[PDB]
């Protein structure tokens, strides 16, 4: 399970088990993607459509 998120002409995989850091806020949830054991990179996605399985996982209605 991972998600697409190419920035620009580089591709980049962010995993959902690795986003701790996670605040909804605004149209597009921020979050912080822990990639570097220390500088730890950021960034944001808009919310048009996102996974079927984070919105399962964050929003657990039953």
């Amino acid at each position: 399970a991972t998600v697409k998120f190419k920035y620009k002409g580089e591709e980049l995989q962010v995993d959902i088990s690795k986003i701790k850091k996670v605040w909804r806020v605004g149209k597009m949830i921020s979050f912080t993607y822990d990639e570097g054991g220390g500088k730890t990179g950021r960034g944001a996605v808009s919310e048009k459509d996102a996974p079927k399985e984070l919105l399962q996982m964050l929003e657990k209605q039953k």
